């Protein structure tokens, strides 16, 4: 069905992206940054898309610009998945928990970005992962996308746990909105 | 398909609401006050009722009269419409964002009234329309429906959106509310 | 020289904008709001933009939707006038009094959106505009064109004043941004 | 070049004066008062102003009088030497450093007297210079010049320091606002 | 045009420095810290210098001998390259942003040494870079340049954005001093 | 007797102006602005001046420009009426009542412009009459006046009170200043 294809090349960067929205949950992510490809596998996984990421960057001097331009690649490509955007929910509110983690995921695909970002996380690195990225991450995604999306905090110690439980309620939601209603 | 009618005068006012559960979202407000159509036009076009409202009133003293009257037909119309409640999921649950601001809102078809409602909206007025009226409006709505109905104010700065957000809010929760479940 | 023009029709409003940011300082703009049209005289008079704004929406509800189309319509008819963005400043940065009032303006012409807006105005309403809209002006504004904007507040009593030394400083950083380095 | 010229001569002082903004650095000032001298001569070597002034007054009594007149002297000569305003940029926004302190300076030639003064010196004397009387300098000249001037203090131990930054950034941006702009 | 050279051979580091005031942009630093030479490249591209690095020193004990060994260098390139400084505008003041982030930089090539540095970096580490590395390379940079230097933090979440930004007002406000003043 | 005329036409108002200082309470003013029109008829009849107001501005944006212009005409009107100050009390001082009101101007024909403005006004509108224009009025009389003003609320809850209680002890003390002393 609705597949959006990106292929973005900055200085920094070299991004490939292809996302179905109507999938089955199939993940083939290599971004050079192991930890975020685990959550874009998750990503797939719990909102059934399928999301082919490949990348190459600066990770020798941050993650920064690789996890920004995978960022900015997916929205983009999520806009021209959805097309004129006829009949779809639109809006997708799911609370997902990992064991201690429970975060809430509102979201409308509305056409006008704004990233409510609620989240703290206690500890500065999960594996080799800057833990500042994510906001980071997501604010890029929802620029492109053109996507108001609140993201709230409601339990959690595990900076695993957190990251995980967001990209679950994230992906659930997502689905919800880009789903068909009988209209 | 299920509809509910109300014709109700006063000394201060001449009410009339036909509302269909089971439509198409057509907008059909006008009551002498152009915010409150506006809010009303939301409900229809986001809940996929039919909403019928034709009004006049004493607005050259106050919105106060019309807004409560209006409230209070469109609750008893509702009341009619819902019949029976056979084999309804009677509970809705739906959290909205526009832009900054997200409103959650949880009703149950109780029989039994109840406001819950904490919202805090900055402005004295937003067109023309007092602020302290939208409080009143759900607040009639109620009395007159046996609904059990909760607002929260989870974000929002903008007095327009927060409005907006929580009609938008509770269109989709009394349409979640009023389908029928496969029980 | 650099024009970008734009037209837009929703349900709610219908606008019209056209944008020289090589001009003289022609300020032709009648968008219904008139304490609005008084700014953008300001962008223009300051800027050394010519100004071409026109706009008919719901005045009768809100200024809110009115308010909203023309900032993403200018915001959208600044991206066309840019084009490739070669040889520009890119960067703007001016503090403007006007009276006891001190706005400092720094900007990035980026392609992607930012509002720092820390600006508290003490009045509801200056003339009949609600004073909510200013934020949602640059908001939106940035949002369709792409720009990093801070705008501070360091002094400040009358609302006329602060809105006013608002946009005399975001017009000549604008200016500053706008033109060409000798690069 | 542009020459303002006063010679104005109370009960108290005999002040005479000549500026010229578009001079080339000429300091040339004797008051009675050295500090002010020294300040003075910042003022002609930062803004490229040719200053002249020669002055004498109760100094017996105080330095006030005599800081007071030659204040009110330099202003409307500045102001004669104006004229019509035409072509000049008439915004200047400056912030110059010296050693720990660090001033910023925004005015406007707006025709309408206003001082915002934020500015905390620790000693009560520099020299002989009664440190009051340097609000009392920037007031005077405020007044009869028809400016607009905020004096900020973001920075500074050191009284002479910060004084003398500030007579810096007073000429720096001065000359900014006096400059002809390409309109 | 104005070129300054270096190479300063210590037990700890080989370090060797070429920088031309009056460049192109031309980016070509490899100092054995991948991140110093990301903020070295937008010193080359945003102050219009040409900037060649090479060094080897203790990266396997700290970063530090390394980080100051350089800037210390660089601070004694820019003072043979700027010679009798013959009228150049001294002053160099610019606020820069990148996203959320706001530094404004302040200095003067005054002969005496100063750094006021207010930056609170959230972060121990971008990419594999000791945070406390920045004001150290600044306060290097200045002890043998004497340079008067001023860096404010007006906002500022993430790291990488907070000391891209202050070199990216760093190089801009160096520029402007650097340059030849119409005197 | 003493009687100053002034004409001054801007881009944004048309103001014309004359005041008898030694008058016997004439009350002629239509300004555009009815709240205004009745402060000036109190200074008419509190202070025994004949007063004479026609203006024509852009309040369909605000009241601001008529308000300021009316403001600065009627001190420039009443500098000339003065003439050359001859024989005149100088200080004026009264305190005057309305009611639950109290406020105490005390002001002096200095040739030197300073407002002290001490009043808590609870109200953001008085009719139709922004109150912030209050301030804005005295500020603007008192730079193209030369006039040492100073007003303190020493009580007052209603806002009408308050501005004309204000109104009423300005006129008394302006009068008490205007007036001959046996020389
Ligand atoms: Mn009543
Ligand atoms: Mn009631
Ligand atoms: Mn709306
Ligand atoms: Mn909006
Ligand atoms: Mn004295
Ligand atoms: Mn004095
Ligand atoms: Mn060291
Ligand atoms: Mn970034
Ligand atoms: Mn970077
Ligand atoms: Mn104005
Ligand atoms: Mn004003
Ligand atoms: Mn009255």
């Amino acid at each position: 069905g609705r597949i959006g294809e990106v292929k973005r090349v900055t200085k920094e960067t070299n991004v490939s992206v292809k996302i179905n929205l109507d999938g089955t949950g199939v993940a083939d992510s290599s971004s050079g940054i192991p930890f975020l490809d685990h959550m874009l596998d998750q990503l797939a996984s719990h909102g059934l898309f399928d999301v082919h990421v490949r990348a190459t960057g600066d990770v020798h001097i941050d993650d920064h610009h690789t996890n920004e331009d995978i960022a900015l690649a997916i929205g983009t490509a999520l806009l021209k998945a959805l097309g004129e955007r006829k009949g779809i929910n639109r809006f997708g509110d799911f609370t997902a928990p990992l064991d201690e983690a429970l975060i809430h995921v509102s979201l409308d695909l509305s056409g006008r970005p704004y990233l409510g970002y609620n989240l703290e996380i206690p500890t500065q690195r999960v594996g080799t992962y800057d833990t500042q990225l994510v906001e980071h991450f997501f604010q890029s995604l929802v620029n492109t996308s053109g996507m108001t999306l609140h993201i709230r905090q409601l339990a959690g110690e595990n900076s695993h746990h957190i990251i995980e439980a967001t990209f679950k309620a994230f992906a659930r939601a997502l689905r919800q909105a880009t789903e068909t209603d009988p209209r």
